[PDB]
């Protein structure tokens, strides 16, 4: 890895600045609900920072042999999404006021979506790498389903400021989230159609949007109170 | 690994079907307690599926050198039991209505039972592999103890449908769970007395029973409401 | 690793005895709050035991090449602190009666402090190992901050036996905790100024104090009721 260094260093900067902003922002917050939202939201980019730094400094990169090649796989991406997506799922669940049962379904389904997708990236048998991608995406579909059809109805029985803020975020996650299994598939980890430099650029845009952008939408609203 | 492939492929099928059944089953459930039970219970085999698939497709298998040999160790078994046994512990705890303190003891003890048992499997010094087995089983004994003597009394102060369903499950876990440290010890991971093909068959029967069977007993009862 | 074996074997003994004491001690406890305190507190050394044993028996030791050398890094230390420090953070939070938001901040910050510090230990580029140490310590400072200025005020609105016991423990963690990034820096994992034998002795004293000592202070008080 070298050409994409710029993308990784750029993602390390943004996530870093993204954490600083939220920390400084939530400093004056007294409301225990809002205070929880800033807690969950600030932690997402903080983790993303460390994981992006590990990729830039070289750590988060590995080499997996599939096909007639040793392929550079950035695993820190999976280590990032493992703790990051569940927290993003909690923001949405606190907002909408979800059941302890549905949250456990989602966190349980999310862990499977990431780990299973990680197994795909490390799989040395090219073909197989696609089975796990299939299992990983099936689980994402299940998540975006209850997040769209379950949470929405759940947000409707709440204050309009909350109801709407959720609508924005709902669309934002459904659209962003479903980009990963598409970027992955065409990127170097799957059916190579796009080079690593681009794949890395693409994931960099989704990560910043999903982690920092989502945070802005949410934290800068009154829906968190 | 090859001869046992049939056992792994059979366990991948059952766990897979086991997840589909519970998902489709709990679909009509409205009760937030039952809905939590289906949440916890459905997730157990789902994880088991992925872990069993990883073993079949080759991933979940490693080679550990102990003795005058490089020994095939299926680690995905430990990765499975790590998230699976705590969830099974939560089903029993929700049912019986346990204290947040005892649950933390059990989950804390369970994590130690699996990780410690994993350390045993990966230990390159043959002798040592038995110390960890001893520490892993001591922790299982501690778990089956409060699960038998602590939870039972706890179930007694509840509706008889719940009290009884717990009794069934209680026996089912105490008996099933204590089979693992026995199968392990005689299997290839320990004092080789049984071949890998059998060890794998045995764990396959315990896993299906513990994950799917237990689920059936529980989900098909009214005790979950 | 060999000369320090005595330190590791001594830490394995103490942690082991430390677990036995608390188990036997909390056996008569009926109070659900105290029962939670013994639950959280007993589990800290139990984990520490297994991790210290893994280091003695050889498992928890790795070799990382940085500089003109292959350096012996005991990673089981990080695997220990990963589950151990969050639990110690929960003791303090239950005692003081903290918000679910602040606890998530602390556990989230703590995980980053350990993992980030682990990345440092495994980093093959000598220089970099210091960036992660910096990120790991920044996160510890953030933790000792709210643990000192946030929790204290929180303890003040409680029974004096609790208020005071917290004061003792507060100082004990702030002082002990800030010794690790200092021992690390001068030890073999960082700017080698002290040999492994000493580094290991030092961490052995902090671990016993933080895990067992802290437990004694806390469990032998009435503040846990
Ligand atoms: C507490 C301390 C903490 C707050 C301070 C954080 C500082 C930390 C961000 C500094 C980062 O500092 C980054 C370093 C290294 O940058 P490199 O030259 O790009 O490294 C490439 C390497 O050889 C591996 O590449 P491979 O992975 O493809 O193999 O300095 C080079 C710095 C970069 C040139 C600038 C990057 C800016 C960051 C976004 C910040
Ligand atoms: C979303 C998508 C998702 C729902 C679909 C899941 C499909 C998935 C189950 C298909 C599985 O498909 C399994 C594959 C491979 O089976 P193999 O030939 O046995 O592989 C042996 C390998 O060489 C390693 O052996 P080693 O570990 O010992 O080294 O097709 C062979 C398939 C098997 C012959 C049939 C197995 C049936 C499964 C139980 C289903
Ligand atoms: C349930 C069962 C459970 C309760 C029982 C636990 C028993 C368990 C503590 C026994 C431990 O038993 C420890 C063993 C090995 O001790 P060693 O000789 O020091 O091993 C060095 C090794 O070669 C690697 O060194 P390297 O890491 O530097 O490479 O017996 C040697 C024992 C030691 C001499 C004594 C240690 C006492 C312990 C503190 C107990
Ligand atoms: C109710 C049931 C009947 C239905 C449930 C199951 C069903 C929903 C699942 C169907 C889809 C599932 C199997 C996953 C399929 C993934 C699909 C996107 C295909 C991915 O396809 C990826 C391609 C990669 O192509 P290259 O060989 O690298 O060459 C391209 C070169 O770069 C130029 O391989 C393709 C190789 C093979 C396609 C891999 C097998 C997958
Ligand atoms: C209050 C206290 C006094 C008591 C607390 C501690 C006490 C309860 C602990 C005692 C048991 C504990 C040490 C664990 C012992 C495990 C026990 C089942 C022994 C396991 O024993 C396994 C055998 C393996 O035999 P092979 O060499 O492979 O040859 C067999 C070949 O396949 C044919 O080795 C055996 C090798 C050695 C036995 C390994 C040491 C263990
Ligand atoms: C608001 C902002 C302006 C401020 C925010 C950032 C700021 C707070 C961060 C400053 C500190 C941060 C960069 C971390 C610095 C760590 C500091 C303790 C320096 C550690 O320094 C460690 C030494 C190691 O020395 P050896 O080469 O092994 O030789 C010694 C031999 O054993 C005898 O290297 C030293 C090598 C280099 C020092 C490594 C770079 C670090
Ligand atoms: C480049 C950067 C990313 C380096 C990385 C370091 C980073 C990994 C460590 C920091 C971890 C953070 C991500 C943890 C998230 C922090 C947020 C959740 C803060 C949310 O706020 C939680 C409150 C808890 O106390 P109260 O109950 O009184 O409100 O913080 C208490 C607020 C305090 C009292 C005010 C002062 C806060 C200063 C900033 C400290
Ligand atoms: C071969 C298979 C295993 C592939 C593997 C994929 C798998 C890993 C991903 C799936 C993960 C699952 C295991 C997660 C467990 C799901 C169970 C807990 C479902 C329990 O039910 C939870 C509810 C949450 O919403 P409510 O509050 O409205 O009730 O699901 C909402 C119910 C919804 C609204 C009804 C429609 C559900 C369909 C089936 C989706
Ligand atoms: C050398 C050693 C470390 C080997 C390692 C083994 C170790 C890893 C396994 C043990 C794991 C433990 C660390 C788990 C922590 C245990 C503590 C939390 C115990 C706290 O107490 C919790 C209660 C739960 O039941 P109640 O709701 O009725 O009170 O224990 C119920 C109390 C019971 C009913 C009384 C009898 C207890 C005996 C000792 C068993
Ligand atoms: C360090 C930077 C902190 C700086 C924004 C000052 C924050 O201080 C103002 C807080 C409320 O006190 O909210 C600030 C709320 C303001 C009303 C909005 C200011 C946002 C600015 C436009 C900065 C945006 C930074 C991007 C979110 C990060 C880039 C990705
Ligand atoms: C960092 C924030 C978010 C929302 C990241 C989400 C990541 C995913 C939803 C990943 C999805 C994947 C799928 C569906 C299948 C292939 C493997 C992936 C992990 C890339
Ligand atoms: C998947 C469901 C269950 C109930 C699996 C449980 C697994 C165990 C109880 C494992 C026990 C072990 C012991 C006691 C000691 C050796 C190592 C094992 C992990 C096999
Ligand atoms: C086992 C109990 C405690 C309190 C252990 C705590 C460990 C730390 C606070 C570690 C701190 C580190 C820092 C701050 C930076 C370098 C890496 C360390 C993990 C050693």
């Amino acid at each position: 890895g070298r050409p994409e260094w710029i993308w990784l260093a750029l993602g390390t900067a943004l996530m870093g600045l993204g954490t600083l902003y939220f920390l400084v922002k939530g400093m004056g917050v007294s409301d225990p609900d809002a205070k929880k939202f800033y807690a969950i939201t600030t932690l997402v980019p903080a983790i993303a920072f460390t994981m992006y730094l590990s990729m830039l400094l070289g750590y988060g990169l590995t080499m997996v042999p599939f096909g007639g090649e040793q392929n550079p796989i950035y695993w820190a991406r999976y280590a990032d999404w493992l703790f990051t997506t569940p927290l993003l799922l909690l923001d949405l669940a606190l907002l909408v006021d979800a059941d302890q049962g549905t949250i456990l379904a989602l966190v349980g389904a999310d862990g499977i979506m990431i780990g299973t997708g990680l197994v795909g990236a490390l799989t040395k048998v090219y073909s197989y790498r696609f089975v796990w991608w299939a299992i990983s995406t099936a689980a994402m579909l299940y998540i975006l389903y209850v997040l769209f059809f379950g949470f929405t109805s759940k947000a409707e029985s709440m204050r309009p400021e909350v109801a709407s803020t959720f609508k924005v975020l709902r669309n934002v996650t459904v659209v962003l989230w479903s980009a990963y299994p598409v970027v992955w598939l065409i990127g170097s980890e799957g059916a190579g159609i796009v080079p690593l430099n681009i794949e890395t650029l693409l994931f960099m845009v989704l990560d910043v949007s999903a982690k920092v952008g989502f945070g802005l939408i949410l934290l800068r609203s009154r829906a968190i109170f």
